[PDB]
C-alpha cells in the first residue's frame, strides 16, 4: 500500500521504525502489519537517527533497503517521511555485507536541513557518533558484530536506491 | 472503517492526526492508510490543542471536517476519541473560506471538561492563543496565510457537523 | 492478522493497548481496527506496567485473555511484544469474575528480566502496587469496583493460556 | 532569603517541591539548603498539582503552610512561582490536624486561570481526583493515613496565610 | 559566585534560564538567589534556543549581556555552559535598544557545532526562525512589542562582550 | 553543608549530579556552587544510572567518592538522595586507578529495591551494560580510555566509603 516515492530516487518514502532516541528496537512486519519489539538494547545506547526503510524496495539481502532519517527531533513508529538520500554507509556483520543510505528531510518538509545537500556536509563528530553506534550497539548480543567499511556520496546512494526499487519493479 | 458516531452531532468520532504541544503537521492519508509528516513547522510554534478530524464527513471544500480537542493532556496520532463540540472557528486562508470545530472529550471520556459546554466557557487567553496560533504559524511558509473570522457557538458547531455528515450520507 | 505466537504458552504475543505510566486507558478495537479512548482515569493514579491482551485467545467472559507486561519503560500502544508468563492475578469487579495474566518480555528481548521465571520473584513492593492500583483506580466511576482474590504461579498462567487459545483455535 | 510577597495574601510567592505529574517526594531543606528525595509513592500515584510551601510562614505544627499550585504543566523543583490562593482543604491525618491551600497562577503569570476565583469554580472531578489522591497515595506506608475534612473559600485561605505570616513575622 | 569565564570573549560563562524548547520564561533573581517564574508565553510559541545570561557582565540597561545558546538538546533551569559567540542579534522593544549574543557551545563541550565560527554559518531557516519568535512572541502582551535591527558577526559579538565585561569589571 | 551520612557507610547521602537517561555530563562545582554542564557525550550513549558522589568524603585521587545510583527513574540534578551501598566497580582509566561505589535507594525512600543487597543481586545483563558504558562512552574523545578491573561486595563497599569519610574527617 506504499511505494517508494514519484520522484524516487531524489526524494523517498521513508517508514519509520525507531524514532530517534530510541533505546528499543522496534521492527515493523508487514506480514502482520504491526509494529513489533524485536529487542530492547543490550547496551546503553540509543539511535542517534530515526531508522527505518524504503517500502517496495528490495537488496541482495532479500530486504528493503534502509534509511538512517538525520533529524534533531523524533517521528512517530509507523509514520511515513519524504527524505533526500545525502550518502550510504557500507559495513559488514555477522550475516554479511550490508548498506543503509543516510538522508535528511526533503527540504519543504524541514528547509532547516537543505544546506547539508552531501554526507561531506555532516560534521565529523556526527559522523564518528554514527559509526561509533552501530560498532557496538550489538556488542553485547551473543555472536553479533558491525564492522564499518566506509561511506558513499549522495550520488552513489541515489543509485542503490534505483537498483532496489528495480528489483522489485 | 470509522463513522463520525452513532451519537452525531452531540458527540461525535475524532482521528486524532496532530498530538497536542507538537510542532510536526502530521496528516492522516485514507488512501495509503498512514499517518505521513506533511511538514515540520516553519516557525517556533506548537499546536495548542489535538488536532484532527471527524471521519465520515465532507465540506464544502472536498475535505472531511477539522477538530481542535481541548485537553490538557497529548493523544497518539491515529488514536480515535470521543468529543463534545463546543463551538466553531471561522476563516480564511490562501485557498479560501475554512471552518474548525472546537470541542473537548465527551463526559464519561474527561469529567474534568464538564463546566465547558460552549465557545464561551473558554478563557479569554485561551482563545487569544488559538487564534494567533492559526495567523502565525503558516507565515514563514511562501505564499500561504490565515485570517481568524471569528467564533460560533455550539448549536452554530453540531449543525455545520450534520450538513458535513449528510453531504456524505 | 495476529496469533498468541508458535511457542504458546511459554512465550506469547502480547499487543500493547496502554504504555507503562499512562493515566489515559486506550483499548484497541478489532472492529474498526483502532486504538480509541476509552477514558482518562478519574483518579489520580497511572499504569504501573504495560497493558494489553493475547490475540486469538478467549475467555469465559467473551473477551481476549488480557496481559500486565512488566518492564521499567513504555511501548507504543498497538506495537506487540513477545512475553513469558509469570503468574496471574486473580480479581472479582462488578461484572465478576476476572484473571490477568503477568509477564516479562521474553528473555532476547530484555535479558534484564531474565531471574523473574514466576510471581514469587517479584519484589513484595511491587506486587503491592499493583494490587493497590487495581483496587483503586474505578474507585471514582460510578458503579465500577475491583477486589482482588489472589496470584497464581506461572504454571497456572501458562494453563489460563492454553485453554484461553484452545477455545478460539 | 525568601518572603511570602509583597502583596500577601492576595498573592504569595510558592517555592515548589514537588513538580505536577512527579511520584517522588522531593522535601526542601531549609538547613542543608537543598531538595532532598523524601520517597517514592509506594502507590502507583502522582501529584495532581505543582507541591510547594509559602517562605516565611509558621502553622501550629511548626511547618510552614503548603500550597497545591493548579496547573496544566510542571515547574521545576526549587523554583518559585506567584499564585493567588483560591481555596483551602482541610485534613486530618496521623500526626494530627492539617490544612493546605489551593492556589493557581497570578493572573499575570498566567491569565488562562484568571476565571478561577474561587475553590467552587474547580470542576467537580477535578476536586474529587485532589482528595482521592491525599486519601490513598500514603496507604501502603506503615501507619500513615490520611482524611479529608473539608474545602474552604478564598477567604478563608487568605485568612490563614495571614496567620501563618504573623506567627512568623 | 560566578564570573564571565578565564577565557572571555573567546569562551564564556552562561548561566542558563530558560531550557530549549520551553514555554514558560523564568528568570533567574540574583538577589532572593532562585529561578523565578516570570510568567507563562501568552502565545503558543517556545524557546528555539537555550536562554541565559553572561554573569559578571553590564549593559547600557542595567542587565547583563543575554545569550542564545543554540543546540538541539535542553539544559538544566540554573546550569552554566562554556559557550563560543558566533554572532549578536540586534534588536528594539518597548524598552529601547537592546543586543543578544548567539552562540553554541564550546567545540569541546559539544564537538558537533566546531563547523558554526559565525552568524553566517547558520542555516536561513534558523535565523528566521529566532528573528520571527521575538517579533511575536510577547505580541498577546498588553503594551510590549519587538522589532529586530539585524545580525552581528562573531568579532562584533567578542566586542560587546568585552565592554560588557570592563563596566562591571 | 552537607554531609555523607549519620548512618555512613550502611547509608550515606548522594548529590545527584547526572540524571538516570542522560547524556549530558553534568558536574558539580562546589567552588560556583552550580551544577556546571561539562560535556554532551561524544557517543550515542546515555547514563544507565543516576551518577553523583558522596559529599564530604575524599579519594586518593583528590576526589569525592562516587556512587551510581540505581532506579527505575530520574532524579534531579542537584538532588540529594539516601542509598544503600551494594557494591563497588574498579577501573582503570588515563588519568590512573578508580573506583566507584553501585547503590540502590535505601528501603524507606524505596521499597522496591530491597531485595538487591549485593552486587550479584544485579542481573548479569545489568551488570553487563554498566560494564560496557564505562568502556566506550569516552572512546571518541582524544586520548581517554577505561578498563573495567572487576566488582567489590557491598562491605568492601562499605569500607571504601568509611576511609574516604576518614581522609576528611
Ligand atoms: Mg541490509
Ligand atoms: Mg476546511
Ligand atoms: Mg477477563
Ligand atoms: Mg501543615
Ligand atoms: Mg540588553
Ligand atoms: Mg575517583
Amino acid at each position: 500500500k506504499l511505494s517508494p516515492g514519484k520522484n524516487a530516487p531524489d526524494v523517498v518514502n521513508v517508514l519509520v521504525e525507531i524514532p530517534q532516541g530510541s533505546n528499543i528496537k522496534y521492527e515493523y512486519d508487514d506480514e502482520e502489519g504491526v509494529i513489533k519489539v524485536d529487542r530492547v538494547l543490550y547496551t546503553s545506547m540509543n539511535y542517534p537517527f530515526n531508522y527505518g526503510f524504503i517500502p517496495g524496495t528490495l537488496e541482495e539481502d532479500g530486504d528493503p533497503l534502509d534509511v538512517l532519517v538525520i533529524t534533531n527531533y523524533q517521528l512517530y513508529p509507523g509514520s511515513v517521511i519524504e527524505v533526500r538520500p545525502i550518502g550510504i554507509l557500507y559495513m559488514k556483520d555477522e550475516e554479511g555485507e550490508d548498506a543503509k543510505i543516510v538522508a535528511v528531510p526533503k527540504d519543504k518538509t524541514d528547509p532547516s536541513f537543505s544546506n547539508i545537500k552531501d554526507i561531506n556536509d555532516l560534521p565529523q563528530a556526527t559522523k564518528n557518533k554514527i559509526v561509533h553506534f552501530f560498532e557496538h550497539y550489538k556488542e553485547l548480543e551473543p555472536g553479533k558484530y558491525v564492522k564499518i567499511s566506509g561511506w558513499g556520496s549522495a550520488t552513489e546512494a541515489k543509485n542503490r536506491i534505483q537498483l532496489a526499487i528495480k528489483r522489485v519493479s
